[PDB]
């Protein structure tokens, strides 16, 4: 999958920059033969992270999922160019709407990342990083589920303890959480942290610096929604199966897609509001 | 710590070989400068594996734990030369003598065992692989904790998921397992076993399949001995808290040092005895 033969800056020109950080910066790129817009990384032997990273991307082909376009080794520098999405990440959007989702717009979410994860599971691909500046929108109002580097860095592990008898209890348990059906499970749980970031624009704990979050999350009942009445028993239902502290018990993307929060929903139409919403005070000045 | 300069072969001759299996051959070899006596592996991108395991290796020099005594790579063979025992690993021992160790055996392998995992967990090494197998003795009646393939193969993956706000409990858990304080419980709860392995031969859930192993130490109850009436309360009450399912409670090595099944422990007599008794059944013919 990654392309050793053509060189990519005969196919592709960078004409922007997306973003920034950690991880390098995110190109805006322009196909210079059809005109299509992607999100790019070229990145100059951590490159076996990226590459594994491709590879699952390009197994991820599904409406849903940010669609690979083309991986490129040359001159050395790897190319990684990926489908363009207008709408931009949810949590961008409810910055600059300076508010949180509407219950109708997060059932569109919940149905569609939904499908993402039922897709995913069944690959034996488990995402690990779910949040709502993951979730990437259309101008059509479909979700692209993105960034699959904690997902690539995981599996690039798994990829490459004790001898049992002796094993500590603790130690059976992770070991056995990653794998199926107990590995999948987080994904499951982040949904539905997402959902509540998504109706709250900030997700639980959001007051506490990151390493007390771990102690809450771990000590903590599963964290709801701050003013329940605002939202249907569905949603609130819905949130207190996914938020299952126990793996076990916790259902699947499967299950769920069978939950009245999301069984009836048919139409995208509430979302592709909230990118024209969004669009359209993105033009204010 | 990995010798580049010398040519390993004129300094070790190889003149046997001890054991085989899944990580290849063990070799005896001998100094032909000094005599001493060496276990050897001599290895033909998983190097790296070994190389970490030559830098715990060189940075474990304490009485009860294997001495690195040398690591080249020459023309590409990687070698690595570390200390001689004996009197072989402690479930030979009960093999070749058709029995389990007398409780002031197990004493004694208690206390050196406990002094070793201290001094391991004082430089944040986790062995991960404790048994009777890899404990292994000299005729002084010393033992020698040994190999660090499994310490190794965790410790280069943690030296090379998710963001907290959305990680699943079981994911925060497992995550803060592999962390100071609870990674080294890990290495309590194998000391507790291979004890059980010592006065019984075999591990508990030893006629089950290693699968059924791992659901068995999750659900079941601690592991506690056969024949109660043979052993004393001290050793009973000892199993008692060091088999502790929960590793937030479970007592550090240097906690156990003071309990009065190993507190009280100052010679190591009955240990000469038993690799005495050992080396005298092997010459029966
Ligand atoms: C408009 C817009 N696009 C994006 C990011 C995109 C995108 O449009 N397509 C796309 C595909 C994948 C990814 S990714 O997260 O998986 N990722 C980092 C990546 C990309 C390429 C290669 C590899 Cl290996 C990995 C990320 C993206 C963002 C974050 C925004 C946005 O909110 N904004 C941007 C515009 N601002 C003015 C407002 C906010
Ligand atoms: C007599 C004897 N010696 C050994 C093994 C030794 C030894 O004598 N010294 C020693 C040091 C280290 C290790 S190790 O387990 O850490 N290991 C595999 C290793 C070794 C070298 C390099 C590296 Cl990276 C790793 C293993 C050993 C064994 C298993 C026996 C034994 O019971 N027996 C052997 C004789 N039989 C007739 C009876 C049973
Ligand atoms: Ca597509
Ligand atoms: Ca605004
Ligand atoms: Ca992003
Ligand atoms: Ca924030
Ligand atoms: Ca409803
Ligand atoms: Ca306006
Ligand atoms: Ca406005
Ligand atoms: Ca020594
Ligand atoms: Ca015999
Ligand atoms: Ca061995
Ligand atoms: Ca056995
Ligand atoms: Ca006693
Ligand atoms: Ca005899
Ligand atoms: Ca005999």
């Amino acid at each position: 999958h990654v392309r050793r033969d053509l060189d990519p800056n005969e196919v592709w020109e960078i004409v922007g920059e997306l973003g920034d950080g950690a991880f390098g910066k995110v190109y805006k790129a322009k196909n210079k033969e059809t005109g299509a817009l992607a999100a790019a990384k070229v990145i100059e032997e951590e490159l076996e992270d990226y590459i594994v990273e491709i590879e699952i991307l390009a197994t991820c082909d599904h409406p849903y999922i940010v669609k690979l376009l083309g991986a490129y080794y040359h001159d050395g520098k790897l190319w990684i160019m990926i489908e363009f999405c207008p709408g931009g990440a949810v949590d961008a959007i409810m910055l600059e709407l300076d508010r949180g989702l509407t219950e109708p717009q997060i059932q569109v979410v919940c149905r569609q990342m939904l499908e993402a994860l039922n897709f995913l599971h069944s690959k034996r691909i488990i995402h690990r990083d779910l949040k709502a500046g993951n979730v990437l929108m259309t101008l059509e109002g479909d979700i692209r589920l993105a960034d699959f580097g904690v997902s690539a860095k995981n599996l690039k592990t798994l990829q490459k303890i004790g001898t049992p008898y002796w094993m500590a209890p603790e130690v059976v348990m992770c070991e056995t959480m990653k794998d199926t059906p107990y590995d999948y499970k987080a994904d499951i749980w982040s949904l539905g942290i997402t959902l509540i970031e998504m109706a709250q624009i900030e997700p639980p704990h959001h007051e506490l610096n990151p390493m007390r979050v771990l102690l809450k999350i771990a000590k903590s009942d599963p964290p709801t929604l701050l003013t329940p009445s605002k939202w249907s028993v569905e949603f609130r239902d819905f949130l207190k199966i996914a938020l299952d502290k126990n793996p076990e018990t916790r259902p699947s993307a499967a299950q769920l897609l069978e939950h009245p929060f999301v069984s009836s929903i048919t139409s995208n139409k509430a979302l592709r509001e909230l990118v024209a919403e969004a669009k359209a005070e993105v033009m204010e000045e």
